[PDB]
């Protein structure tokens, strides 16, 4: 499949976490990773954004915040409008689910690492 802007929200230098590895396999497969969170640092050598701006053509939001911490997101997500954003393990969160696609944004439950094995991202 096709080389996607993808935004990784909740991204996090500590090369142990999901995000991390999420960065590393996107990045390997060819798309364009963008790295957005509080928390401070480099994901293979991009600063992470730790404001909000609204970056234009993002086709995946792929979640690695928890659903409490989404809350605080709902809007950004929104006003990215991305084509879809990714729920991976133990970020489901049903409520932003029905928001995005009451918006026309697809909801995709999944480990954004499997998809890219699998060939569905």
């Amino acid at each position: 499949n096709a080389m996607k802007k993808t935004l990784i929200l909740g991204a996090t230098p500590e090369t142990n976490r999901y995000a991390y590895l999420a960065a590393e396999r996107l990045k390997s497969h060819g798309h364009e990773f963008i790295p957005v969170g509080r928390k401070k640092g480099e994901v293979l050598g991009k600063t992470i954004i730790n404001e909000r701006p609204v970056i234009e053509g993002v086709d995946t939001v792929t979640l690695y915040i928890n659903p409490q911490n989404q809350l605080s997101e709902y809007n950004y997500i929104l006003s990215l409008k991305p084509k879809r954003v990714i729920f991976n393990p133990g970020t489901e969160n049903e409520e932003l689910e029905e928001i995005l696609s009451e918006n026309g944004i697809e909801p995709v439950i999944g480990c954004t690492l499997v998809m890219l094995s699998a060939g569905t991202f």
